[PDB]
């Protein structure tokens, strides 16, 4: 019964092939882990010193307290804080790498990289207060890169990738609670300090630190988007495909997998120059396909088709047609290195701090990006040759995907209805009820949840209630693989008011049809694009984000990064659903802070709800409560 | 049978009082935790994403691998790396606070602080390459503080508090393996990134990252010592007392507890100015006593007596005479806040990122240090008044302690035997066998080990074999409370060769007697002083640290900080004993790297040995192997 594992029928087909071939999958490794530890599930375990491990019984008798005296409240809050810091360390490490890449590019140390989006560069400079008039673009870019790197440590200003991206009234609320980060890596380190043994031991104090570190994560996300747009271009609407059927038996199939596209954007361009070298090997060409966020990056900017996402990533290899999987970091199941020996795929790591035993490593350096890409693609061509004559099983399943909805692209699309006040048509339709509110789907799949089931169940209910739905990361991946990015499905999926708006915008953009049911705003760092859009709406209305009918749903969350994103969504003022249990239920006081009393600090709050129908109802209630607070019908 | 809990007879007495009064202690909370989780004990548990908790059976059947495919090797190495980063975050956060304090002092923003050790300031400037000739001391200090803060982030130089404190040949070895940190908080964040889900998954690669982060911890330790010496004075030999008998029923007893003495050095000076205000309340005066590292700081600089350490910290409160416990951060059992309600003690937190529910918080700001100290001490005086007429039970147990052996003080003491080559007398006596080698005892007590039993058992065996023993932190605390810092015990404890050397040095310093059996080199950050001494010996000999007959023992380790210290001791080239099991035994490959194949990278290695007699034999074998490598008899 593969339907209990994944709602994706291409994934189901490959699960059947993996089973008859004896290849263990993530779902098999989950089954072998059951029953999982209830102390860990509830957050009532601590290993922060060598007197541990400590645990607390959720209910009953002793143990009731950690060996040092740490209560359930403290243990739960410390664990959560460390998860937030780990997420911030990933998103911001990605951003730091892009900042170094931009600096190298404009210093003449990496000519494969350049300022591709001069407009974005100048707008970021203006937002940061960096002078542009009279200055060479390379010098403006050097100053932007230096400002990015400066936000990682303490200085005479707070983190500008927080304070310059949210409205002043929001910054004021956060400043009053001490929540503005002083420096990105500074906050990460302070979390690790305060959560170490014999330090912070007050749940509220710990959680305030967590909120501040989540804003350091937001800064890293926004910095990542900004720098990637400068270097690689701001996305605009594009049409492509998704799911395993985008693989081609006749081609060299190369997946780019990870989050930082610094090399894989180069993989894309170099691959086109090697079509003839691939043809000499008997292929039709090189077919680059995306997995996870780096796949989203190249989908958004170049229309590279998305193969699969998150929990089902191993299934691309099970087809037998994946000649190479080119990795950088984050969200890569290390099982890919052993599965590759069964499937023939060449798995290649490229970043010094992210290696996998058994996978080939090819150092990637920006300074040698083209040469390193050719080395990598030649391993892929050799692999294609080795499968001459072997049957492959690529499920003939794919969907049409319209994507590329950066915030700039959304504003441009709206400007076709109102050129000099582009946000007003959107606001007008919120006011008149054609758009009930906005929901951002974000985050991962999680093996505990039948793959995509929460995203699609919740999205269907919200769309029928006229909610404008936007999506990023593997939430966008789930929705795209089930047809939610195909405008042909607007009639089936969308309420009449939402359909009218999507159609009015689409027709004004010359499409002869609507925008798609869900707007793909990009990778997980590109959750920052949704922040930009919401902050622009807030500023246009003269209100703060916690008055807007905007919610978020990390419906199948997995990674520490998703915990960090959900926490900053709460911190900036949003009702934020999470569809898997974070390790908090072992402390009622912590749960009550995160789901209730944080409303009094930031106006946002977590909605923890594992039943997707119920979660949809709770998200709609949150949207409608915001409508009522604005005096609007609902 | 309290002897199974602590070998300290004052602690035993208070354990009897706690038992009859029904006050739960750390030992009771340990007993209530048994049996502890074997997955956590062995390191075979991962909670790095919301698909967990994952575990691996040490032996038997499934589960054999994490849900994402993470092997035992990966899980163990990731957990260890996070512990190292957490330790680095503590030591370096302490250092960062001191750097900000020095900057404020010389900018005229905090006149309670000043350059007290101008000689240290100029020597640090010279070591860092900061110009002094022609410059005002305040400007040199501003440049030192700015250099300290710069080492937290990437810049055009590596972390100078690594590269300028180790000999060039050691820096070259470490650079060749990629182990020199780029920035302190940079490395902490990169650890949290690389150990997050779907990132680094190669044990060797992970552990190399851990070694590099441990050097970021060393940098924070050395920076902490350097800045504390500038601000508060470099220690020189001092005589005081230790153990609970240093409390006085007739006085206001105030413990300073934590690690950062930035306020407690101020507590010491302000307390003397309030003797009359205390006398008006019916006390004889204010009796400041030390717990843990901040107690070590004021013991080393001012001869403040040490009350207790680490695992037994609650027992100071059980006497009934502890009127206040003034806290900043790290190693404070949060149980003190609840015990205080039973004992009458006022527990006071002072740092924004380290609060304890139920404890009074008094913001400490350097800018208002004196006024904030008086507010704190007045709460203590009020508490003393409330116990007018209540009997107290202070065990009449204390030892004499000679301490204050900074590296400068050790060199000065040796210079009385050889004025212009002060290290030569020490080397001469290593060569002739009067000193077999050097052992640094470091780190915490741990409730799993009868308190002090490993430190004293190992130290006794090494001293009888003519090993020069130095100590820091709660290792120094254990040894001082058992008489190892009293020169009257040299005859009983020391081999004939070591006694001859300690006597020759002492007589040349005019003491009419020897140096004490063990040299107290200070707090845990002051493990950096031992590095300075060993590096000076290495440079004097023209060899690297991994050829010297010098070892370390974290004989009863507890905190993540102790894991970080042990790891940098290995990274700089030392055989390093740990007397409690770190969570590594679930992976034989990781254990073999840490205890064997790391020798081929850094020349150091861990010695994991829970039996103290066996550990002493293994440490002596390590020392003697180094002697043999130098061509010396042993
Ligand atoms: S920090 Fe406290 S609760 Fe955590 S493992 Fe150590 S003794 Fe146990
Ligand atoms: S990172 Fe891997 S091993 Fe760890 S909890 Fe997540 S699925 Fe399990
Ligand atoms: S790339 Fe990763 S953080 Fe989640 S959104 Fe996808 S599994
Ligand atoms: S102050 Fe703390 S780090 Fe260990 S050495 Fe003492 S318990
Ligand atoms: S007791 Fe299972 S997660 Fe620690
Ligand atoms: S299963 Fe006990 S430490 Fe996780
Ligand atoms: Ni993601
Ligand atoms: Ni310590």
């Amino acid at each position: 019964r593969q339907n209990l594992k994944s709602t994706d029928r291409a994934v189901q087909q490959m699960l059947d092939k993996a089973k008859r071939e004896g290849i263990q999958t993530v779902w098999d490794r989950y089954e072998a882990m059951k029953p999982q530890c209830g102390f860990g599930e509830t957050g009532l375990c601590c290993r922060h010193c060598l007197q541990g491990p400590c645990r607390i019984n959720p209910f009953g008798d002793e143990p009731k307290v950690g060996i040092c005296g740490a209560t359930a409240e403290v243990i739960v809050a410390r664990g959560l804080d460390r998860s937030i810091a780990a997420g911030a360390a990933g998103h911001s490490g990605h951003a730091k790498h892009l900042a170094h890449t931009l600096k190298k590019a404009v210093q003449g140390k990496a000519a494969s990289y350049m300022i591709k989006d001069r407009t974005k560069l100048h707008s970021i400079a203006k937002r940061l207060g960096i002078p542009t008039e009279g200055q060479k673009d390379e010098d403006i870019a050097l100053e932007v890169a230096k400002a990015a790197l400066a936000d990682f440590h303490e200085k005479d200003t707070p983190v500008l990738w927080v304070t310059t991206v949210l409205p002043p009234s929001r910054v004021k609320v956060l400043s009053a609670h001490g929540l503005i980060p002083a420096g990105i890596d500074h906050e990460i380190a302070e979390i690790m300090h305060r959560t170490s043994m014999g330090c912070d031991a007050d749940a509220q104090n710990l959680l305030l630190g967590g909120l501040r570190c989540s804003l350091a994560d937001l800064a890293g996300c926004y910095m990542g988007t900004d720098l990637a747009d400068i270097l690689f271009g701001t996305p605009a609407p594009v049409v492509t495909e998704s799911n395993l059927g985008v693989l081609k038996a006749d081609a060299v199939n190369v997946a780019v997998h990870g989050h930082n596209p610094v090399l894989s954007d180069i993989i894309v361009s170099v691959s086109k120059e090697m079509e003839n070298e691939a043809r000499a090997a008997g292929a039709t060409g090189i077919n680059v396909v995306g997995i996870c966020c780096t796949g989203n990056e190249v989908l958004m900017r170049h229309g590279i088709p998305a193969c699969t996402h998150s929990v089902s990533q191993e299934m691309a290899m099970i087809t037998g047609a994946l000649d190479a999987m080119i990795l950088d970091y984050q969200c890569i199941q290390p099982s890919v290195a052993t599965i590759a020996e069964c499937t023939g795929t060449t798995v290649i790591t490229t970043m010094e701090m992210s290696k996998i035993t058994g996978a080939t490593h090819v150092n990637f350096a920006e300074e040698a990006a083209v040469e390193n890409a050719k080395q990598i693609l030649r391993l892929a061509i050799d692999t294609f040759k080795r499968r001459k004559g072997k049957p492959v099983e690529i499920p003939n399943i794919k969907t049409k995907v319209v994507a590329g909805f950066s915030t700039e692209a959304i504003i441009n699309a709206l400007s076709k209805l109102n050129a000099n006040d582009p946000l007003k048509p959107l606001i007008d339709n919120v006011v008149n009820g054609n758009i009930r509110g906005v929901c951002l789907f974000a985050g991962c799949n999680n093996v505990k949840v039948p793959q995509d089931q929460n995203f699609t169940t919740i999205a269907r209910k919200l769309l029928k209630q006229n909610v404008l739905v936007v999506a990023t990361g593997c939430g966008a991946g789930a929705l795209m693989r089930h047809g939610f990015m195909d405008p042909a499905n607007v009639d089936e999926l969308c309420g009449d008011g939402l359909k009218a708006v999507l159609t009015a915008i689409g027709e004004a953009n010359g499409l002869g049809g609507p925008l798609p049911p869900v707007l793909h705003m990009g990778s997980c760092v590109d959750n920052s694009r949704a922040v930009a859009l919401v902050a622009a709406l807030a500023n246009r209305l003269g209100v703060d984000l916690d008055r807007l009918p905007v919610v978020a749903s990390a419906a199948e969350a997995m990674h520490e990064k998703a915990v960090a994103i959900g926490t900053w969504a709460v911190t900036i003022g949003l009702p934020t659903h999470i569809g898997v249990l974070p390790p908090i239920t072992g402390s009622l006081p912590v749960t009550q802070i995160l789901t209730s009393s944080v409303k009094d600090i930031t106006g946002g709050y977590f909605i923890v709800e594992l039943d997707p129908e119920t979660a949809a109802d709770k998200l709609l209630a949150a949207i409608n409560e915001r409508r009522a607070g604005l005096g609007l019908p609902w």
